[PDB]
RNA sequence: GGGGUAUCGCCAAGCGGUAAGGCACCGGAUUCUGAUUCCGGCAUUCCGAGGUUCGAAUCCUCGUACCCCAGCCA
């Protein structure tokens, strides 16, 4: 519950409303990011829990910032966290008809005018936060000439810039939304749904509610930004023959320490070709959140644990990764893959190998098991191997003994270095009657795997507070290895967390992947305590 | 000038009857993943100072801090 939830309970329990519909309405002039998700889950969730409806509603009213690529691309990552709309896909073009003639109604009631104040002069009279603004000598034109007027506008005759449509409201508010809020400009450009059938487009103030009232939402549920907003929202349904007012109730919007959210911001990572693209595994994006590896079910998670209040916020990366861990912990199976190697062998070695029995996952019998190949030439981790170490090291010292997973328990006893001083390979005993712990890989049934340990984007917390973001991009976001796995990661699918003992979980780069060569992003590193 | 918000390091519940929960953090037990699981510790205190009350985070003054608004963006 949350005081949206207990909002929506009194409506319902006093009468005032019988069912709930909500909508998500995002404009498509980006791709959606972990901060929509938020509303997507507040949106979609509230309906399904009072089984009322949830519109998906394109606010497509400015035709140069948006494009088609991003309509199919959202409609994609909304349904992939495991929601549906009510009905069809809606645009807010698909109310430009609509819009048109209750600007008529404005007009024809006085309370809009073609005002003629160019772009630079509208902003020296509307005041500031202090000083009232001032009426456009435009502003008591008559009915019959904001008519005329605005078909002009309507029919191209006016360059933009030139003209516009404005509410005749109060240039003294104490609302700078109120101090006669433009309603319609002038843009020749193709719009991706209309094409060029309009020349005159709506603002979203005007667009908003009128496309609310017309759907039958009862609640609208936007961030704190609207606030103000919300002034006009109810003065534009007061003044225009509408059966229904919904009611605006915002809520404060999702920061993400070392992450930024602003499309504008996200779209120069992508412009400027810092990040592959939106659905980098280091964006913020559900896109990329979900080529990184994580699930829809640990997103869903993310949204319930981080609340809905009117507190402004910013949640620690912590609290994202813990559920994707939570997640992955129980669903993912096991497998063995080392990341920097150095070669070891057990020269009291017999045979060209064996075979060990290893589990699909140690807490859970229930997943099944595998046959990996052991050997005495294996593969292990560079940093599992030292030759002197105090108590606490508990992997491989060049003295006593370790047990590889779920095989034999080796000795450390001679290690063959490089002209560098760096170990080129490790030489051990083991006794067969055994069968402290590390990962390996039989070198000859190693798999070649390219890994992507992926790192925060960012290296400060709040990189949207800096004079340049850019120059505060972390330069180790991604670290590129090569590595090897054992051979049954041959199977795997694209988004499958798999779970690299010792490691992290990892899945299969849907976008790099190949045949020979298959590329593991890791999605999120272990409790490395 | 106006509109909001103030509860543990980060979120968050509480709606006059005496401070839930989660992430993080610290221990202690188990463990062929320094993981998981388990155990316990984590706000006499709710921006501040004063009021009312048997009892206030919650009600009342009176301050303080932060955020939002001046796109023909959403
Ligand atoms: N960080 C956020 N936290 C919560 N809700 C958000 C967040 N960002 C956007 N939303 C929600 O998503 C809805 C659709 O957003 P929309 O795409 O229209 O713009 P935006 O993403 O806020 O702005 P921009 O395009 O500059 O990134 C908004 O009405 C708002 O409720």
């Amino acid at each position: 519950t949350n005081f949206i939830r207990q909002i929506i309970d009194e409506d319902l329990a006093s009468g005032k409303h019988t069912t709930v519909h909500t909508r998500f309405p995002p404009e498509p002039n980006g791709y959606l990011h972990i901060g929509h998700a938020k509303s997507i889950c507040l949106n979609f969730g509230i309906a399904q829990d009072y089984k009322g409806q949830c519109n998906l509603r394109f606010d497509d009213t400015n035709p140069v910032k948006e494009d088609i690529e991003y309509v199919e691309s959202i409609k994609n990552d909304v349904e992939w966290l495991g929601f549906h709309w009510s009905g069809n896909v809606r645009y807010s073009s698909d109310y430009f008809d609509q819009l048109h003639a209750y600007a008529i109604e404005l007009i024809n009631k006085g309370l809009a005018y073609v005002d003629e104040l160019t772009p630079e002069q509208i902003r020296e009279y509307r005041g500031t936060l202090t000083q009232p603004g001032k009426n456009s000598p435009y502003r008591d034109r008559s009915v019959e000439e904001n008519l005329a007027l605005f078909e002009k506008m309507r029919a191209g005759g006016f360059e933009e810039g030139k003209a516009c449509l404005r509410a005749k409201i109060d240039m003294a508010s104490p609302f700078i939304v109120m101090r006669d809020p433009v309603l319609y400009r002038i843009k020749f450009a193709e719009h991706h749904q209309t094409g060029n059938k309009w020349c005159i487009y709506p603002m979203y103030d005007f667009t908003h509610c009128i496309s609310d009232a017309l759907e039958g939402i009862t609640h609208s549920l936007c961030t704190l930004e609207f606030q103000g907003n919300r002034r006009l929202y109810d003065w534009v349904l007061d003044n225009i023959t509408i059966p229904v007012h919904p009611r605006q109730y915002e809520f404060s919007r999702l920061n993400l320490e070392y992450t930024v959210m602003s499309k504008r911001k996200l779209n120069l990572l992508v412009t400027d070709k810092h990040v592959e693209g939106w659905d980098d595994p280091r964006m913020p994006t559900i896109s990329g959140l979900r080529r990184r590896g994580y699930t829809a079910a640990s997103i869903r998670e993310f949204c319930k644990r981080i609340g809905v209040t009117k507190q402004d916020n910013t949640i620690e990366m912590a609290s994202l990764e813990s559920c994707i861990r939570e997640d992955l912990n129980e669903n993912a199976p096991r497998a063995m893959a080392v990341i920097d190697p150095v070669k070891l062998v057990i020269e009291n070695y017999q045979g060209e190998g064996e075979m060990v029995t290893m589990p699909n996952h140690p807490n859970k019998p229930e997943m099944g098991s595998r046959q990996v190949p052991f050997s005495g030439e294996i593969w292990i981790d560079r940093a599992d191997f030292r030759e002197e170490a105090n108590k606490q090291y508990k992997r491989l010292v060049l003295g006593k003994e370790v047990r590889l997973r779920n095989a034999y328990v080796i000795k450390a006893e001679r290690v063959e270095k490089d002209a560098e001083g760096n170990i080129t390979t490790i030489f051990c005993t083991y006794d067969a009657d055994t069968l402290g712990v590390i990962h390996w890989v039989s070198a000859a049934h190693a798999l070649p795997v390219e890994i992507r340990l992926y790192d925060r984007l960012f290296s400060v917390p709040n990189p949207g507070a800096a004079d340049d973001f850019l120059s505060v991009i972390n330069p180790e976001s991604l670290v590129i290895k090569q590595g090897f796995a054992e051979p049954s990661l041959k199977d795997a699918v694209a988004g499958k967390a798999f779970q690299f003992e010792r490691e992290g979980y990892f899945c299969l780069d849907s976008r790099h992947s190949t045949a020979e060569k298959p590329v593991f992003n890791r999605t999120v590193g272990l409790r490395d305590t």
